[PDB]
């Protein structure tokens, strides 16, 4: 049984799981607390980013984005480089994603714009999406520091994946928005101990992580099995039990993805 399994892992790493894989043709959904809340961190750069390319014509992505020192306030391995020369909607878009910068994703809320920094906005983007338990209340640095339970910022492994199916899988997203999309998740740096390490290299695997404080680690993904049949993978946790500077702990759910590879395969 995958529930038992499921709990072990809580045991060793002194952590909460949650573990979401919607049904298929042919297998039932995995499901692991699937519907409690967990910190978004990070995760919500994909449906952002989604957000922002069904909001504005293409081209929108060549449009220059100029930004100062004191909008540096979070980990920003790209943006921290072009603040002289601007950055492009599609340079930031790929930032986001690819090297989960912050800046970038502060930079995106506002071009969506309204109420809250665009917070308002991206959770309304989820609304029309058929979302209604997900809800973004801050930008970076805040949204990864609600203590544990708090229900700010919080998606469940079931809703999100329900999000990235329609994103990459349904008709959310016209086809040369949702390929853009697909591919900078496909082209992800962060990833590569997470469900990846979970999944067997002949599967395809394209995702967004997060990581915040409490322990907090998560990863959402889709994968496709060398025939092409494609899964939507989401695995969330946080270990509270340690406290504000509790460690992430990637390995927990990379040994989550393989018990779903398992199932799977
Ligand atoms: C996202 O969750 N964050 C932004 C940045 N990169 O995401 S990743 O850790 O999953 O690769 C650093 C961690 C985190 C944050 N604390 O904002």
């Amino acid at each position: 049984d995958l529930a038992d399994r499921f709990a072990e892992l809580e045991r060793r790493y002194d952590a909460r799981l949650g573990v979401y894989v919607p049904a298929t043709g042919t297998t039932a959904a995995i499901e692991y607390r699937a519907d409690e809340r967990f910190a978004f961190c990070s995760t919500f750069k994909a449906p952002l980013v989604a957000a922002v390319l069904h909001q504005n014509p293409l081209t929108h992505l060549d449009k220059l984005i100029t930004y100062t020192s004191d909008d540096i306030r979070s980990i920003s391995p790209v943006a921290q480089q072009h603040v002289q020369t601007g950055m492009t909607i599609g340079q930031l878009c790929d930032a986001a994603i690819r090297y989960s910068d912050g800046t970038a994703a502060n930079l995106l809320l506002a071009d969506l714009g309204g109420p809250g920094g665009g917070t308002a906005a991206f959770t309304g983007y989820l609304r029309s999406l058929g979302d209604t338990v997900s809800r973004l209340d801050a930008e970076e640095p805040e949204l990864n520091r609600d203590p544990p339970g708090d229900e700010r910022d919080t998606t469940t492994p079931h809703a999100i994946a329900l999000v990235l199916q329609q994103l990459v899988l349904g008709n959310a997203l016209p086809p040369d928005k949702r390929a853009l999309l697909t591919d900078w998740m496909a082209r992800n740096t962060t990833g590569a101990k997470r469900i990846r390490a979970g999944f067997p290299a002949d599967w395809k695997v394209i995702d967004k992580t997060g990581t915040g404080d409490y322990g907090r680690a998560n990863d959402i993904a889709v994968v496709w099995s060398p025939t092409g049949v494609p899964y939507v993978v989401a695995v969330m946790s946080d270990r509270a039990g340690g406290g504000y500077d509790a460690e992430p702990r990637e390995a927990l759910l990379a040994e989550a993805a393989t018990c779903v590879a398992g199932v799977l395969a």
